[PDB]
């Protein structure tokens, strides 16, 4: 009967102290010498490696224990496992503020706490009966499978072709039944389409619930068949008290795993994380009554849709069933997310400065701690990232209105003729535009080429809403010190670097206090009007990258493989790094969330970071970047056919293509028009 | 105990049938006579209107009975009701397929059905006890009080300046409750922000339920200090029986009216269709133990955030909650996506063809039936315009990523070079892009301008793309016929109007079977290549407005009003429908769904058509419109000030202004490029 509002204590939670953790250790308890290793070792590893944990049980909001899934057959009684619950430590009489856990990994007919008396703690695992079950209250989590293992992509079938041999797929062994069923039968005879449905396991049937359909052989022999298969077909228990089985937990792993459509028949499932997630966007849930008319439903859906759930299932998998620590994180996510509280901050890039020898205005961070984990609830748990971190910035921030500065929100803003607009005299006196003044800062990389840097560094002496220049020393050797630095009015600092790698270029350095970065060679040359003109276009665009140089991907139909080319064109697909605009938002993505394959390969082939990034962004954004100007060079082999195989094993990460296609570029309005003598053009070369 | 599994007959509602409604008129029963004169009279009105409903009862999924909110003291008896219920027509045995109806309107203390037996009918009304709410099955709908009157906007306050006078106020009468008033009482004694709490009503309090919060005084009293308040405050009864109450739902009603953003106290309160909305978009629930912790929070949101909630609680209230209309949609809306089936379609402009004396390719129409409905649901439901309509095309669909086409879902593409991309001879010989092969449409309006007509259509001779010209004959004579109009190598189809008026160029007539518009006058001057490169721009931009010519708005600081600017400037705000793309969505959008007002004037003053569209589309996608080219002009004072006025109701209509600022125009790749000689430019005055 307890629900969060009654049986759980807010007085030690204050929204400003964080949420501390304390994990029991069961190895000095009962349990632990039942529990299954795998399982165990797993989740000491994870809550281990955790931010949110800590050893000062005196403190902490939540105190964790893992009952776990333990060997077959249980020894342990009921009254024993609750005797040794209530004596833990710090379960004050009722136990509150406590969560158990209990992950399944091998048995699917398990059911440990059906005759245990927990008080008030909440309880996750992946099982329940009404009898048991309180929603708000307690957890829906998936099974751990990936139990000290990598949930590689590599074995992952390509998101394309959409259809696939089969439409759907079924195996499995026990009034509707019967009449779904005949249903089914009926659709395979009638070869409108493949598909392939069992109601008999060859493989002896694992065991099972009374009513519920079993698993048929291991798992390896049902992948083989799923990757072939559309959509994937998940019937629920005929027990109305039945709220969910380890086993449909497990076919939804499975089918998501491999990109097949889960179809759920049947309305009263409760579904992993259902309170948070919209497992609409990612599975199609159906009454068993409209049985009959699946087969129409699922011809009747069009490609772009099937592939999008598939897309989004992908994510779903990747983001919170594939591994345990995503599965704990996630755990301690939702319970924060109830009591609402934000999450712990994501991690800098602390770097040490290499001395040398010869206003800024600083971006506030963490304004919107609360509006991100409770009001933007759906496009934090839905939409890539995820809500694990919290970022200082976002370019999805939401940008007032025009009146908002005239009526009392114009703290920072700076229109173009006080509001009355203008040409180009007032156009450059103020950047205008929908968001407040701002500044960027340059970041450039340096591999033995120490003079260039000098003339190069010199050629930025004058730039406007510059705020300091960032040199990655990218070489083994620390610089000379009869190298004399210049002085262009802003700090430069030299920031060491472990080792040589491209992707150190798109570290998130503390020294960077700006939401811009122009992202500059060594070696490029820019004129100041460009950089201007960039700048304001990223004010307009900063969920995109803005830059100047141009390229783009193309098919190969002999091979059925993609290409980089480089000619010139009249449509592009990428716009290269090495001049370049973004936000330091993706350089936190790129270096700690997007997948250490693609930076390894970076490492190993010296190559290939720039396309990384437009893959990223273009992921995250579904939209083409944007080029600027009409410049095209800003003045081998091997270095041509190492970017084919970067964007082939990066197509294969991603399980698909996510470049687009873009058609033109932009300019400054007032370009080569012919102008009456009362007005100036905004630029005089752009 | 019924859910909709098992107390729905689903035999009666196949998915291709329709939703077809029956309503019992309550005259002919014993309901009617003591139902409230207003309820019943607006209930029959809008159930007169409504499309889905009919009058052959043997084919209806779904029966409608209203007993609703009886005259005060209540004169029938439980059992008497209960009579009369199994006594209608088509209430086989147990009553399926039924929904009861009882909307409140003046009193809060009515429960009529609390000892009713109501067999397997649904229930939708705005009071609930646990013993009686069924979720999944159940309906909370909100209390209807815009009964024989109109919801206009007029009195609505502006949603800028965001802070007001008050930040949270509150007005009530009547163990957390004295912790609560002691907490409330030591704030409004701090005066860090000014606040207005009152626990007695001295109009003298409503009659309420045993344990619920009393409203002070009248409808009037309340709104004229709600709307000086920033935060509104709601506090949930502390019976935990008592799911919600139809006074908690009048707050919240009250406050979504006039801007103030809902505070609610209790987490175990079920809001209106909250299992179809994000409420917490809207509003903030917060658990009462935190009230210690309310003053601190709402001091930290920022402005951005608050205005962009009370805009989204404006939507939720002018699409759910203002009109009985909107309740009854809601209703049928909410029970239909339940049940699986697609909305109603949209209707058309049917249009009367002028005869004249002088290959098209149609895009296919309504291919996301399911999918709206279902895996669209929170678009469809918190994004704008709503689900009440079915469109057969959206700008929002999906579009298929570039390996799709390749590898079996190429039906309509024409890649650039058969994939290889290429200069300006594979450029001009397919569409490419990264949607499939498709055309356009012309609609131009005539008034009075016969000769110039006959020249700029000649002027369309060879356009690629083009499907057909639609002519709007917007002059109260028929053309003459000695008129012998030109031929073009594609239809030229003349449509009759009702009457003068420029809100006939947005129509959606039946004759456009084309996604893309380009809407043109008769009097202007353009290039085949600008049209090409325009449709181009559009293709990958179907969610903006795609034009040439260009505006902006501007602050008049002295009399804090916007004004409407034609000359040259370095920022756009505005691109006018003169010559410009846009899809056919909109066109329905402008025509039956946006405020009749804005038509109205439209009507009125004959000018600020081009306005109304921009401020609708900018609205919708919250992104500002595209230039294309640098030509200003394509060739009085009443005519300017006009424009003012236009400007300045619209904002008053919408409650802010949706325009947004843009610092850039788009050319093509190619433009002014030195290229070498093995390359050609994508077009030659482009
Ligand atoms: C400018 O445009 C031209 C014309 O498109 C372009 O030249 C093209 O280069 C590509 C890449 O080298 C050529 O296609 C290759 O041809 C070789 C055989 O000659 C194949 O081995 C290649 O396939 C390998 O790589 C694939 C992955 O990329 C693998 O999947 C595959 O199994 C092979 O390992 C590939 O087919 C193409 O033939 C030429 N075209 C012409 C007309 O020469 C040029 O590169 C562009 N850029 C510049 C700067 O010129
Ligand atoms: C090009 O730019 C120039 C310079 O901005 C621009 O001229 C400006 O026009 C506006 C509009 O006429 C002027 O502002 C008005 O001034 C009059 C008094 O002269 C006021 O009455 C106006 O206010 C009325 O309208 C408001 C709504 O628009 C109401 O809220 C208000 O209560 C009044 O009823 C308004 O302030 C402005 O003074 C001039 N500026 C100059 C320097 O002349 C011109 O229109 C632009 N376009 C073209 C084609 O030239
Ligand atoms: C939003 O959250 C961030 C991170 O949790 C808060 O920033 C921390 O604030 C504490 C207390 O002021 C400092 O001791 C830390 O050093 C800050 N961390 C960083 C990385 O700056 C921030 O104060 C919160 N803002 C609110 C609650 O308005
Ligand atoms: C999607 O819904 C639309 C509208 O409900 C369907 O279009 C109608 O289809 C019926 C039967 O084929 C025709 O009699 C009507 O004339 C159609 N209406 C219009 C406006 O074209 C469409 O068939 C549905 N598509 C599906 C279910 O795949
Ligand atoms: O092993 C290397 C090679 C290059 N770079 C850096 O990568 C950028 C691009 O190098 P380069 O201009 O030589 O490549 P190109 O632009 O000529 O293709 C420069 O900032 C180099 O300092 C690096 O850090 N390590
Ligand atoms: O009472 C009117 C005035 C104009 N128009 C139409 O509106 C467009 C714009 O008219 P006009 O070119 O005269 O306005 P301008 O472009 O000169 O400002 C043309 O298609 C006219 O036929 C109309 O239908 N009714
Ligand atoms: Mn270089
Ligand atoms: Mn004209």
């Amino acid at each position: 009967g307890c629900r969060l509002h009654n049986c759980f204590d807010y007085s030690r939670c204050p929204l400003t102290s964080g949420f501390p953790v304390y994990v029991y250790d069961s190895d000095q308890f009962v349990f632990g010498s039942y529990l299954d290793p795998l399982v165990k070792q797993a989740f000491q590893a994870t809550a281990r490696a955790n931010v949110y944990v800590t050893e000062n049980a005196d403190i902490a909001c939540l105190y964790v224990i893992l009952v776990g899934e333990m060997q077959e057959p249980v020894v342990l009684r009921p009254a024993e496992l609750e005797k040794q619950l209530y004596s833990l430590p710090h379960w004050r009489t009722d136990g509150h503020n406590h969560v158990i856990i209990n992950l399944s990994r091998k048995s699917d007919t398990q059911n440990l706490l059906y005759n245990v008396s927990t008080g008030r703690a909440m309880v996750a695992q992946s099982t329940f009966y009404t009898v048991q079950y309180r929603p708000g209250f307690d957890l829906v989590v998936s099974p751990l499978v990936h139990a000290m293992s990598e949930p590689n992509f590599m074995e992952i079938p390509p998101q394309v072709p959409v259809k696939r041999k089969y439409l759907f797929t079924f195996q499995g062994e026990k009034d509707y039944d019967d009449r779904i069923i005949a249903t089914l039968k009926a659709v395979q005879d009638s070869k409108l389409d493949q598909v392939l449905v069992e109601f008999t396991c060859k493989n002896q049937p694992k065991p099972s619930l009374p009513t519920e359909w079993a698993l048929c052989g291991e798992r390896e022999d049902r992948l083989e068949l799923l990757k072939l298969s559309t959509f994937a077909l998940i019937i629920t228990p005929g027990d109305p008290r039945l709220v969910i089985s380890s086993g449909c937990a497990t076919r939804l792993f499975e089918a998501l795993e491999v990109g097949a459509v889960p179809v759920v028949l049947g309305e009263q499932v409760q579904l992993p994380y259902q309170d948070m997630l919209q497992w609409n966007e990612a599975a199609l849930v159906v009454p068993k009554p409209r049985v009959t008319e699946v087969h129409f439903l699922l011809r009747s859906l069009s490609d772009s849709d099937l592939l999008a759930m598939r897309r989004q299932g992908r994510f779903l998998w990747e983001t919170y069933f594939s591994t345990a620590d995503s599965i704990f994180n996630t755990v301690l996510a939702m319970i924060r997310t109830r009591i609402q509280i934000p999450a712990a901050p994501i991690r800098e890039e602390a770097a040490a400065e290499i001395p040398h020898r010869s206003p800024p205005y600083a971006s506030p961070r963490y304004l919107r701690n609360f509006t991100l984990t409770v009001t933007d609830f759906y496009r934090s748990w839905n939409c890539a990232p995820g809500p694990f971190h919290l970022f200082p910035h976002t370019p999805f921030d939401p940008v007032l209105p025009s009146e908002a500065k005239f009526l009392g929100s114009g703290t920072g803003f700076r229109p173009i003729g006080g509001g009355a607009g203008g040409s180009g005299k007032e156009f450059q006196a103020a950047l205008g535009g929908n968001v407040p003044r701002e500044q960027f800062t340059v970041v450039m990389l340096t591999y033995e080429r120490e003079e260039v840097l000098m003339n190069s560094l010199e050629r930025l002496n004058g730039l406007p809403y510059l705020n300091k220049v960032v040199v990655v020393w990218n070489s083994p050797k620390l610089p000379s010190e009869d190298l004399l630095w210049p002085d262009i009015g802003v700090p430069i600092m030299v920031v060491r670097t472990e080792k040589n790698s491209l992707n150190n270029r798109f570290l998130p350095w503390n020294e960077i206090e700006t939401e811009a970065i122009l992202s500059i060679d060594d070696d490029a040359h820019l004129r100041h009007d460009e950089i201007m003109f960039g700048f304001r276009v990223w004010r307009e665009a900063r969920d995109r990258i803005v830059g100047f140089p141009g390229r783009y991907h193309a098919w190969d139909i002999p091979h059925q493989s993609w290409l980089y080319n480089s000619n010139y064109s009249c449509e592009l697909s990428m716009v290269l790094t090495g001049a370049a605009f973004f936000h330091k938002y993706y350089a936190y993505l790129y270096s700690y969330v997007m997948p250490q394959a693609i930076r390894d390969m970076v490492d190993e082939y010296i190559n290939c970071e720039d396309i990384a990034m437009n893959f990223l962004v273009s992921h995250i954004t579904r939209k083409p970047p944007i080029k600027v100007t009409s410049r095209w060079t800003f003045r081998d082999d091997s270095h041509f056919h190492e970017r084919h195989k970067c964007i082939n094993f990066f197509v294969k990460v991603y399980g698909y293509m996510p470049l687009l296609y873009t058609q033109f570029r932009v300019d400054s309005v007032l370009f080569k028009t012919r102008l009456p003598h009362d007005k100036t053009k905004c630029f005089k070369f752009i």
